[PDB]
């Protein structure tokens, strides 16, 4: 019906869910930076080039929080060497 839209949230298949938060987090990474072109970005692109460190992490870190549920670890934007690992990191968080 319409209540329903958790249920597909939770409901979507892993694959869905990464192609899903990936495309989030990419335009969200993007976003970041404070601009929406996700041209700038191919998820396996380099964060630390992306200009991510402390602000700009925890920016992102902010917005993908609506995006897990959770804050998300503060090593996130550290560990993740590209988007393609953050959706990995936030799946394992989902998961």
């Amino acid at each position: 019906g319409s209540h329903m839209l958790r249920d597909r949230l939770a409901g979507l298949p892993r694959a869905e869910r990464t192609a899903e938060l990936v495309r989030l987090v990419r335009t969200s990474t993007a976003t970041v930076l404070g601009h929406d072109d996700p041209k700038a970005v191919r998820a396996t692109t380099p964060f630390k080039e992306l200009g991510f460190d402390s602000l700009a992490a925890v920016r992102l870190r902010n917005l993908l929080n609506a995006a897990t549920g959770l804050r998300l670890p503060s090593t996130l934007v550290f560990d993740h060497p590209n988007a393609s690992a953050v959706a990995g990191f936030l799946d394992a968080e989902l998961g």
